[PDB]
């Protein structure tokens, strides 16, 4: 008879984005689409080994280490006074949305703070622009499941000083997505969105804006942050988030229950 | 007069392991250091760009995925069962350095619980032996500050079935540190320790061992967990291991405040 809606979930789980009713049963369905899986995770550990996300950041930090931007490594376990300090009051949503940890600390929700923090920094150190990149581990208290992930990974990369325009910036993003091979638009101091259908790749922010103030910052600013997850959903065709996710339950968009 | 206690602390976290009292004043003796920091700064920013701590985590990846272990990108945030599952009750040291977060999870003290769980679903699919490895961030409560962190990172690699024994062990281990170039000693299922002098650098298990069983596991295994932040402290001679950490106070062991 027909496929069950839990069956039809289990064979989901198992079914890959070009994998390609009938008069067959669920059991061999299931048996036919286990046997490409395990052949899919024998072909990675036969030859490359690599995991996407791990591989999307190596690629992603040869990308900005090339075009000048210096690779930060900060902490992702960090004072619950940032958030604050980030403008983060009980008004936005992001308040609701903080991991604490302790009395003093928190999850990071985003890169931006510390950023901030070595902008000023470096400023004594460096010659002008200040170029500054950091991809790593973000965390959001999240309600929705299939574009967000409670535990993602960010990139974020920012100029300040000389060459802080609109241009340069939207430069920027679309050398990066054409060279990661990735649709988009950009829809828009002033604040662009880079979208890829419906889906929210990047918020980019053209500064001076006045929150800069409260980290020492008074120098013109461009910058962007994007969610390597969505952004390996994009280009492997992923239809949940969760594949493209630290996880045990996949490896590189490969179900692990087999 | 003499330097103050104050002075020198200042001094020495502008002091980098090969720079080199007199009748040179405080004043002095900083301005010459921040010169030659700020010197630093440039010339990483001139040159290569990279962060000590991705730059190492990307050797590393490359030697196990060269050798035939599978790169792993597991959660960070991890169910807090997996702690008592590791046999860690509030009878061990490790029951008091788990950072909780939320009711149900906590930052994850070691990989070991994730791997576990991939060694278990991998062997349904690839040859014998399996060959996996992860680097990422761990959490420690941590009372002492020279040779800890509280935020630091882990590489943890594993092999399961055939060939698990600890002569090959001590070979991964050997090759491992030669190619990078840090001396040690293996200090000795079967239980390892590799030191720099005092300053332990890995634990590593010849298994089977009684724990396995509460995984699933049911094979022989030999595997060891390293800290990446001693790895960098031992090859770059930094005196503390803050210099080495996820900061906004040092950069590739430079002081960021300049
Ligand atoms: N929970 C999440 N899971 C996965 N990626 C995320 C998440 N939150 C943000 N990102 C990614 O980080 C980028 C920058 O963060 P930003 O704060 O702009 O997100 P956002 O505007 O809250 O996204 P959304 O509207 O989709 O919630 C986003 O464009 C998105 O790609
Ligand atoms: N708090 C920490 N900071 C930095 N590195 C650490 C920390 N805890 C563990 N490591 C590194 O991780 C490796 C494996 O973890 P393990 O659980 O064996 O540590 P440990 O035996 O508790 O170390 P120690 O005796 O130094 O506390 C250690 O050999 C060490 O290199
Ligand atoms: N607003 C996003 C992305 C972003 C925008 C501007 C600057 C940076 I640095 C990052 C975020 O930080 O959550
Ligand atoms: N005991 C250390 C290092 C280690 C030892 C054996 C196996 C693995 I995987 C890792 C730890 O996991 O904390
Ligand atoms: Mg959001
Ligand atoms: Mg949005
Ligand atoms: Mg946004
Ligand atoms: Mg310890
Ligand atoms: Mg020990
Ligand atoms: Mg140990």
């Amino acid at each position: 008879p027909a496929l069950t809606k839990s069956q039809t979930d289990r064979l989901e789980v198992l079914l890959n984005p070009k994998d390609e009713n009938s008069g067959k049963p669920f059991r061999e369905l299931e048996s036919e689409l286990l046997s490409r899986r395990k052949k899919d995770l024998q072909q990675i550990y036969a030859e490359e080994r690599e995991n996407y996300l791990g591989k999307l950041e190596r690629e992603i930090t040869r990308f900005f280490v090339d075009r000048g931007f210096l690779e930060i490594k900060s902490p992702i376990l960090i004072p619950l006074e940032y958030i604050e300090r980030m403008g983060i009051d009980n008004d936005t949503e992001l308040s609701k949305q903080i991991f604490r940890v302790d009395k003093n600390f928190c999850l990071r929700p985003m890169l931006a703070p510390n950023l901030y923090n070595y902008l000023r920094k470096l400023d004594r150190a460096l010659p002008d622009p200040i170029k500054i990149f950091e991809i790593g581990p973000c965390y959001r208290k999240e309600s929705d499941g299939k574009e967000h992930l409670e535990e993602f990974t960010m990139l974020s990369f920012i100029q300040m000083g000389s060459g802080c325009t609109r241009e340069n910036l939207e430069s920027i993003i679309t050398d990066f997505l054409n060279h990661l091979g990735i649709d988009f638009k950009i829809v828009g101091g002033d604040t662009l969105d880079v979208m890829h259908g419906d889906l929210e790749l990047s918020s980019a922010v053209v500064g001076p804006i006045p929150l800069d103030r409260e980290w020492g910052i008074d120098k013109p600013w461009i910058g962007a942050g994007f969610g390597l997850e969505r952004l390996l959903k994009v280009k492997h065709d992923f239809k949940n988030i969760k594949r493209a996710a630290r996880s045990e339950s996949y490896y590189n968009g490969i179900s692990t229950n087999l």
